[PDB]
């Protein structure tokens, strides 16, 4: 849902998480070493991300994975957003403000 | 990123930002597109600018609202592949 996949996919951690899945799927905590943080850090994100339904967590050969939900997440942040990829700054908000 | 992604997944934002794509005519032109009042369809716009996401031009005889860059257009115009985002009751929180 829109209120949802945006408040997921406009944060720090998970933005970094989802783009790392894509050349990731292995295994729990794997992404401490796609992000250089920790295999508790990253997880916690991920407890978001499974409810937000934005990942999937499967088994492969021997051992349990996080995907991306379906092709639509790894194609639609594979062409990337263009906004030149989206980081934490600070900007404001309100028109003429 | 956190301007971003609010005013890009909300209700009337996301249909403006689509409807912009389609348009770039005037202010308030965004009222046909989305069926909505001028007056309504605008108070939105007064965060879409400070956010980034729209920037006011002047045409061949008025001014006009267009999406930041050929970036937003692009990526808005893929299609997010999330089946169109539309407000929905969907929860959140893993395993719960
Ligand atoms: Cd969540
Ligand atoms: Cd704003």
């Amino acid at each position: 849902a829109l209120a949802r996949l945006g408040r997921a996919l406009a944060d720090p951690t998970r933005c970094r998480i989802l783009v790392a899945l894509l050349d990731g799927v292995c295994y729990p905590g794997q992404l401490a070493a796609h992000l250089g943080l920790t295999r508790s850090n990253v997880s916690n994100h991920l407890s978001c991300l499974r409810g937000c339904g934005l990942v999937v967590a499967t088994y492969e050969g021997r051992q349990v994975r996080y995907a991306l939900a379906d092709s639509h997440l790894a194609r639609a942040l594979g062409e990337l957003v263009q906004v030149v990829l989206a980081v934490d700054t600070d900007q404001p908000c309100v028109a003429e403000r």
